Protein backbone atom coordinates (compact mmCIF):
# COMPACT_ATOMS: atom_id res chain seq x y z
CA UNK A 1 0.00 0.00 0.00
CA UNK A 2 2.80 2.18 0.80
CA UNK A 3 5.45 3.56 -1.99
CA UNK A 4 8.82 5.02 -2.54
CA UNK A 5 8.70 8.73 -1.91
CA UNK A 6 11.18 10.22 -4.75
CA UNK A 7 13.62 6.75 -6.05
CA UNK A 8 13.48 5.64 -9.28
CA UNK A 9 14.05 2.24 -7.76
CA UNK A 10 14.05 1.31 -4.59
CA UNK A 11 13.61 -2.43 -2.70
CA UNK A 12 10.01 -3.73 -2.03
CA UNK A 13 11.08 -6.96 -0.52
CA UNK A 14 13.40 -9.84 -0.34
CA UNK A 15 14.26 -13.73 0.95
CA UNK A 16 16.51 -16.27 1.11
CA UNK A 17 16.20 -19.98 1.40
CA UNK A 18 19.52 -21.11 1.78
CA UNK A 19 18.02 -22.11 -1.55
CA UNK A 20 16.69 -19.53 -3.09
CA UNK A 21 17.07 -16.08 -3.66
CA UNK A 22 13.74 -14.02 -4.16
CA UNK A 23 11.94 -10.69 -4.04
CA UNK A 24 10.08 -7.66 -5.14
CA UNK A 25 11.09 -4.00 -6.38
CA UNK A 26 9.44 -0.93 -6.85
CA UNK A 27 9.91 0.80 -10.43
CA UNK A 28 9.27 4.11 -11.15
CA UNK A 29 8.01 4.05 -14.70
CA UNK A 30 9.66 6.80 -16.22
CA UNK A 31 10.01 5.57 -19.91
CA UNK A 32 8.57 1.66 -21.64
CA UNK A 33 11.53 -0.12 -21.96
CA UNK A 34 13.80 -1.31 -18.86
CA UNK A 35 16.26 -2.97 -17.08
CA UNK A 36 16.62 -3.80 -13.67
CA UNK A 37 18.67 -6.16 -12.13
CA UNK A 38 20.41 -7.65 -8.86
CA UNK A 39 23.50 -7.41 -8.47
CA UNK A 40 24.76 -9.62 -4.94
CA UNK A 41 28.19 -10.18 -3.12
CA UNK A 42 29.93 -13.82 -3.10
CA UNK A 43 29.04 -16.02 -0.07
CA UNK A 44 32.85 -15.22 0.45
CA UNK A 45 31.48 -11.32 -0.20
CA UNK A 46 33.27 -11.50 -3.46
CA UNK A 47 31.11 -9.35 -6.31
CA UNK A 48 32.99 -10.62 -9.15
CA UNK A 49 33.11 -7.09 -10.93
CA UNK A 50 29.32 -6.75 -10.47
CA UNK A 51 29.15 -10.06 -12.25
CA UNK A 52 26.99 -11.87 -9.86
CA UNK A 53 23.61 -10.58 -11.49
CA UNK A 54 20.47 -11.44 -11.58
CA UNK A 55 17.50 -10.21 -13.88
CA UNK A 56 13.91 -8.71 -12.26
CA UNK A 57 11.03 -8.34 -14.65
CA UNK A 58 7.53 -6.57 -14.81
CA UNK A 59 4.82 -8.43 -12.27
CA UNK A 60 2.53 -5.81 -12.55
CA UNK A 61 1.44 -1.87 -11.94
CA UNK A 62 0.57 0.01 -9.13
CA UNK A 63 -2.50 1.83 -9.02
CA UNK A 64 -2.87 4.83 -8.44
CA UNK A 65 1.11 5.70 -9.00
CA UNK A 66 3.65 6.35 -11.13
CA UNK A 67 5.37 2.89 -9.51
CA UNK A 68 5.19 -0.56 -10.29
CA UNK A 69 6.58 -3.68 -9.52
CA UNK A 70 8.80 -6.10 -10.29
CA UNK A 71 9.76 -9.68 -9.47
CA UNK A 72 12.96 -11.64 -9.01
CA UNK A 73 13.88 -15.30 -7.66
CA UNK A 74 16.06 -16.93 -8.93
CA UNK A 75 18.98 -20.65 -7.43
CA UNK A 76 22.13 -18.84 -5.50
CA UNK A 77 23.86 -20.87 -3.08
CA UNK A 78 26.48 -18.49 -2.04
CA UNK A 79 25.12 -14.79 -1.09
CA UNK A 80 26.42 -12.25 1.48
CA UNK A 81 24.95 -9.13 -0.06
CA UNK A 82 23.28 -6.87 -2.98
CA UNK A 83 22.23 -4.26 -4.48
CA UNK A 84 19.56 -3.14 -7.24
CA UNK A 85 20.43 -1.40 -10.59
CA UNK A 86 18.31 -0.05 -12.88
CA UNK A 87 18.69 1.44 -16.57
CA UNK A 88 15.96 3.35 -18.50
CA UNK A 89 16.49 6.48 -21.40
CA UNK A 90 19.98 5.61 -21.52
CA UNK A 91 20.24 6.67 -17.84
CA UNK A 92 21.51 4.57 -14.64
CA UNK A 93 19.97 4.59 -11.35
CA UNK A 94 20.57 2.09 -7.78
CA UNK A 95 19.09 1.26 -4.75
CA UNK A 96 22.30 0.83 -2.34
CA UNK A 97 20.33 0.83 0.68
CA UNK A 98 22.73 4.11 1.05
CA UNK A 99 25.76 2.83 0.54
CA UNK A 100 25.59 -0.02 3.15
CA UNK A 101 23.52 -2.48 0.53
CA UNK A 102 21.63 -5.18 1.28
CA UNK A 103 23.10 -8.04 3.86
CA UNK A 104 21.63 -11.26 3.41
CA UNK A 105 21.67 -13.50 6.61
CA UNK A 106 21.19 -16.36 5.22
O1 LIG B 1 11.06 -10.38 -23.93
C1 LIG B 1 9.98 -9.74 -24.60
C2 LIG B 1 10.20 -8.24 -24.72
O2 LIG B 1 11.12 -7.81 -23.69
C3 LIG B 1 11.21 -6.40 -23.57
O3 LIG B 1 9.98 -5.83 -23.20
C4 LIG B 1 9.88 -5.58 -21.79
C5 LIG B 1 10.31 -4.14 -21.49
O4 LIG B 1 11.63 -3.93 -21.95
C6 LIG B 1 10.23 -3.92 -19.97
O5 LIG B 1 10.52 -2.56 -19.68
C7 LIG B 1 8.81 -4.29 -19.43
O6 LIG B 1 7.89 -3.33 -19.87
C8 LIG B 1 6.78 -3.06 -18.99
C9 LIG B 1 6.98 -1.66 -18.41
O7 LIG B 1 8.01 -1.72 -17.44
C10 LIG B 1 5.70 -1.07 -17.78
O8 LIG B 1 5.90 0.31 -17.49
C11 LIG B 1 4.53 -1.22 -18.77
O9 LIG B 1 4.80 -0.47 -19.92
C12 LIG B 1 3.84 0.53 -20.30
C13 LIG B 1 4.58 1.83 -20.56
O10 LIG B 1 5.08 2.34 -19.33
C14 LIG B 1 3.64 2.84 -21.20
O11 LIG B 1 4.33 4.06 -21.46
C15 LIG B 1 3.12 2.26 -22.50
O12 LIG B 1 4.17 2.05 -23.40
C16 LIG B 1 4.09 2.77 -24.65
C17 LIG B 1 5.45 3.45 -24.95
O13 LIG B 1 5.63 4.56 -24.07
C18 LIG B 1 5.56 3.95 -26.39
O14 LIG B 1 6.90 4.35 -26.64
C19 LIG B 1 5.16 2.85 -27.37
O15 LIG B 1 6.07 1.79 -27.24
C20 LIG B 1 6.79 1.39 -28.42
C21 LIG B 1 8.29 1.48 -28.13
O16 LIG B 1 8.66 2.85 -28.05
C22 LIG B 1 9.13 0.81 -29.21
O17 LIG B 1 10.46 0.68 -28.72
C23 LIG B 1 8.59 -0.57 -29.65
O18 LIG B 1 8.96 -1.57 -28.74
C24 LIG B 1 8.54 -2.88 -29.15
C25 LIG B 1 9.72 -3.68 -29.65
O19 LIG B 1 10.34 -2.97 -30.71
C26 LIG B 1 9.21 -5.04 -30.15
O20 LIG B 1 10.32 -5.84 -30.54
C27 LIG B 1 8.41 -5.75 -29.03
O21 LIG B 1 9.25 -6.09 -27.99
O22 LIG B 1 7.37 -4.91 -28.50
C28 LIG B 1 7.86 -3.64 -28.01
C29 LIG B 1 6.67 -2.89 -27.49
O23 LIG B 1 5.52 -3.17 -28.28
O24 LIG B 1 7.18 -0.52 -29.87
C30 LIG B 1 6.43 -0.06 -28.73
C31 LIG B 1 4.96 -0.29 -29.04
O25 LIG B 1 4.79 -1.44 -29.85
O26 LIG B 1 3.84 2.42 -27.07
C32 LIG B 1 3.73 1.78 -25.78
C33 LIG B 1 2.36 1.17 -25.71
O27 LIG B 1 2.25 0.09 -26.63
O28 LIG B 1 2.37 1.08 -22.23
C34 LIG B 1 3.06 0.02 -21.53
C35 LIG B 1 1.99 -0.95 -21.08
O29 LIG B 1 1.42 -1.63 -22.18
O30 LIG B 1 4.36 -2.60 -19.07
C36 LIG B 1 5.47 -3.18 -19.80
C37 LIG B 1 5.12 -4.63 -20.10
O31 LIG B 1 3.71 -4.81 -20.23
O32 LIG B 1 8.45 -5.60 -19.86
C38 LIG B 1 8.46 -5.78 -21.29
C39 LIG B 1 7.86 -7.13 -21.61
O33 LIG B 1 8.69 -8.18 -21.14
C40 LIG B 1 11.68 -5.76 -24.89
O34 LIG B 1 11.59 -4.35 -24.80
C41 LIG B 1 10.81 -6.23 -26.05
O35 LIG B 1 11.35 -5.73 -27.27
C42 LIG B 1 10.72 -7.77 -26.07
O36 LIG B 1 9.83 -8.19 -27.09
Amino acid sequence: ASIPSSASVQLDSYNYDGSTFSGKIYVKNIAYSKKVTVVYADGSDNWNNNGNIIAASFSGPISGSNYEYWTFSASVKGIKEFYIKYEVSGKTYYDNNNSANYQVST
